[PDB]
């Protein structure tokens, strides 16, 4: 921080006796069920060498967990979102920048520990038989516990380049009714990958044995709301002053199934079934400073 | 935050050099026991390209969590709310839009231990006779442990669309005198659902064998207030400069029945057997920049 | 916050550039122990729709917790609060409306663990005669641990109109010498309700035997001070500018009787055997915003 | 909060353009060794509906833990302080009103752990002369743990009127060299009260067998400094400006007795064997804004 | 902090009364997979004795977490990420200075735990056939626990000069799939190094036996993104007021392999296996106040 | 804190309505590997009774962790810093005193807890030969735990007087790869000092069994920045208004080596034997308030 290399916070910082000129554009693709909200902000401050323009991508992508098909009590299937993703993308031809974008990725972290104990035990014993024992003995041991922390989902910073940035948030792995938790891999002999499973031996409809969609990560149904931030950066000498922007919103769907073994339920799952894409591409003026759609 | 992209802290936000317009508007549904307030605020920012109102729903929608039927000191039954909503809904012709919304779903998570231990341990026995004795033995073990904590109500926001918008404050689990905790679906065999049960041998009426209140989540009964904000873009350029806006509130209800086996007490649960919905117009007037209703 | 949704802190408040009217008015009623006052604020904002009145009610209501019965020396009784509520009243003919409450009712949280542990062990044995000893088994252990919070007293907002709004702060749950909690129902066989139970088999008066008041929640004895606000907006342009508001103060006292038992004591808890009530009613004249009793 | 109820933070407080008056005055008390500072501030801001005044009491009163009798070195006895107390009182005859003070009660809370294991484990042995063993066993088992902070002191709100109020600093309980904690009741049928006991069967002096008073809490002998605040109230239309108001300081001390019972030290407690007060009168002109004694 | 040496806070802080200079620089390198960023400030504060320059060096690094080689399908090889760098040089003939720069090395902590327990117990037997007896045992423990965080990297310092300053942040150890950590030089006879190891035994070919990225730290993959900031004071007297400097991004990657022994994988690593270097060349301007490449 | 004694925060602080001089002196010795920078403010604050120099002590000095000699395979030795140090001094002749500096030695603490537990077990044994057993048994146990955290180096305020005043950051203890921690007297009789080194039983040469640096403190590699201000104050009227002042930089190094037992690897460690010091005079000159070197 800049207290920490002696300077007065906030002196670096961009935008002061500037006057800032926001925006905001709504668009809804009923098809892939999709709220995107594009909120800008150019800042042209000339005491820094660009102009800058704020990008913040919001809205909410609807999760979408639902039963598909189904092909006999004993067989059902669910359609359930392994990713959320936002990428932005300026034209090869463009002469601005991606800057800078927030978030980024975070280092995680894992506590250890180590322990050892020694001991030592001594036991007199006898009977009413006049009989008596006795009883030495020591003992060591060596324990080693991890505990580290995990979301449902995880929120990526896909590796950025100067004409384009992107986010995956991708789901990491859930407790299921108190259990597990389990993920896309999970493997059990008899039940298979029990991530949306609701009962083992339950006697019902095979579509009526998944997981309450309330009693899973509410990103999976409701959806997930992206709240990111790109900054771009265009010279005041660009020949041209406009510039393209092509925006992606989009939905990976994997394949859950359920069937009937005779003797208990068995769970599948194949990642990325199905994609769902929507995309847009805004114009930005930074002459006008105005951004639309 | 602005901090982290090298932008001075708030130079992005909006209604700054701009008179904001706010408003209170009440009312009480009595049938259907919810009081109903929208505090809301215009924002006509010029550097803005759009109008800009928020809706703030308030007030609180009762719980009403009762012994509504009873068949005899052996049976009775409850009606409790497992699920309260808001939700803003604007007609489909209409050319403003929904742009953002507060709170939204958050990436739940939780912790993972695992522990691995092994130990050695010596011994020597021994009697009154001269005989001597020894004991050699080893071990290892695996063990896990999970941990999260979980809400008695979940707040979601459903997936929302430029026209429409809502969240859903949902029953998830409850301490039970503290045992459980127990939801809508918890089952044993001999009592069934416990939940809401109050004793498992107790011999008085089935109408008073129900949980005291006092000893559950206090929504069920006095209620849950809403807190969203709803902010709603519109286009200065609109030929049509008013808008209009229906805004429900509702509360879903399941009924948590207790009857007497003849040995001990049973509870059964089913849901949403009721729904209360309370609707309301509300008119948005962007040129005086006021809501009535 | 008005951070989340783009806009600058404190934009949407109410208040700014208007001179505040305020007042205190306290009143104490001896027989009901109880030191009322009422701390209000007169905020017409013309910036917004309606006028504002905000009233705190504090002071405090005296616990009050005493052995007020003594039948010989092996019968006692204690007096003690279970809830002490306040609550506020618009007449049926007021077009003043109750618009916001402060504080409601939070979400409860629990939080759990699941813990599955598995492991195995040899073990060879030895005597001075030749012998050889072997063991060789396993074991799994499933165990789960609830962990939850519990304030002695609970704040609870009740179900509110546009003309009424209350609270009560009840007697939860409480730890009595290291041991507990107890609450108003525990029940042993043989000591009956320990709540208030100084010693178990003591031989002195019952009237010496309740636990010291120093040593249970303050609030029993010394009291609850009330630090709640109620908002009330009133039309400018409605006939009558003078409104008529009735404030309760209240405390519920239950009876906690100890009786020797040839052996050791016992106690029972009876409910809401008294209810001390302390109402008045308020004047409020908007156009000279004045609040008046 | 000011911002629960969509207010701009401090619209409702008072003070703002108000010229306040303040003062300190102390006093000494020798011979009850308390050193007492009265920090008055007058606030007449005219928005307000009253004149305010307030009262903050602080300085110190002395533990005073020590040993004060002895007889032999068998006996010997300690007065030690249980309790300090602070108090303000308007005569009857005052139109002054107690409105307002700090620190208040506040709701105690605990933590309470509910574990249920199961349990099951398999075995099988066989000695050098070929026979095979077996062993298969099954457990569960039920735990409960409570957890609760509990200070050495507590700082308690006396129940207050419009004419009197204050606090008591009472001894709760108290870690005896790592072992209890013990309070006034601590009973042991060998050692009776260990509280203040530093050895069990030292063969020292009575005198000299009490604990250090390093190794205990520092109220109870550097003592205890009071940091209160009472908020008077006065109608600004009130005939006579002038009010009295005493203001007291306490100390209970108890007698804390130790005796070799010839194999061991026992210890006895008797309560509230001292009271040191020590009272003062101050006037308060509402005119001049001054106090003074 | 200041305040602890009685100095008004910010009152030595550099910036006041003097307009700041900034600027952003851009630069991806396809060859290395780098977005490099530089925002640089220029504060020339007449109080301060001499020009000052911040540069702060931030963007992205792909991690690259890729398969690069496979000879057959019993043998392929991953190529990861083990440390990223960012270093800034000065030739050594400029009189300009690096003065300070963030972050810097923090004192790591741990925490520990020494116990010791002693226990007694007795025991008596009792079979049908009238035999009595008796066991006395004794017994004395030592535990000893050791707690620590560990990042799954390490943000490093490396030792500065007044011409050279840089950053490494270097893979430390991490979690595979529950088990671990493992880091560079975790060993295991039958396994090897299980570090990126997927399976222990599956069939499938090696180039499909590598860990998901999504389960690994995501800087091997999407990369880490620098935020370092370095300071350069400059005499202000100087005769030659421009000044060049030397920017590198690096990044360091291991080579993890497996092959199928016949019974299961085992994996190696080979530290420091290839080094990907993108320098660049600033001329920094002191007069003009910018920094161009 | 201010606050503390009713007085408005900041009130007595120095620094106001001042024109503060700052400075930067930057030196880099090669030899010890040692960046040195001075951060200088002058405060001339007119309503405090001394002029006052701010002299803060930053940089780096390199830890230089390396192994210096490999007499044969198997005997190596490895340098290390056990201690870092920077001091101030003035000359005896000199008027100007230390006044103040930061950080200073705070008090440590750690955590006790202190457990008694007992029980019963009683145990009904059975066959099929008809015997029927019986046992019952108690059991006591008492145990205690220390806890506390402990930093790898810690930094120390040296005693000063009114002419020097020095820090010393010194090693104190670490985790060598989970095990330990280890310190400069840890001692085994089988591999002596187990502090660095990387296997016991490793078959490389003595050279290669040192610990990776990247697993140990990064301040014995790469280095650790001070990060200390020393305040000193100076008579306005004093004679001679020019002041000297002497700073050290120092490195203290321990030697740790390795040899082959013929059977396994034992460590051993020598104190202090090489310092490595860096002297710099600088000139305060209080009239032109500036510092030079």
């Amino acid at each position: 921080a800049d207290s920490d290399i002696n300077i007065k916070t906030g002196t670096t910082d961009i935008g002061s006796n500037t006057t800032v000129k926001t925006g905001d554009l709504v668009t809804y693709d009923k098809e892939n069920g999709m709220h995107k909200k594009v909120f800008y902000s150019f800042i042209d401050d000339k005491n820094h060498n660009k102009k800058l323009l704020v990008i913040r991508t919001k809205g909410t992508i609807a999760g979408q967990y639902r039963v598909y098909s189904e092909e006999g009590a004993n067989k059902s299937g669910l359609a359930w979102p392994s990713a959320f993703k936002v990428q932005l993308q300026l034209p090869d031809n463009e002469v601005a920048q991606i800057s800078d974008y927030y978030p980024r990725n975070s280092i995680d972290t894992k506590e250890y520990f180590s322990t050892l104990t020694y001991g030592f035990n001594g036991n007199v014993t006898g009977d009413d038989t006049g009989k008596i024992g006795g009883l030495i003995g020591a003992n060591v041991s060596i324990g080693h516990t991890l505990k580290y922390v995990q979301p449902d989902f995880k929120t990526i910073l896909e590796s950025p380049t100067d004409k384009k940035v992107g986010w995956k948030v991708i789901f990491n792995n859930m407790v299921n009714q108190n259990w597990g938790p389990y993920d896309r891999d999970s493997w059990n002999p008899v039940y298979g990958n029990q991530l949306f499973m609701k009962t083992r031996n339950g006697s019902m409809k095979a579509a009526d044995n998944f997981l309450d969609p309330n009693k899973a990560s509410s990103l999976l149904s409701s959806g997930f709301s992206p709240d990111f931030a790109t900054v771009i950066t265009m010279d005041r000498k660009a020949s041209k002053q406009q510039t393209n922007i092509d925006v992606i919103y989009e939905r990976v769907r994997d394949d859950y199934q359920l069937h009937w073994t005779s003797t208990n339920w068995k769970g599948t799952n194949t990642k990325d079934k199905w994609t769902d894409r929507s995309s847009e591409r805004y114009k930005i003026d930074w002459e006008k400073e105005e951004m639309t759609n």
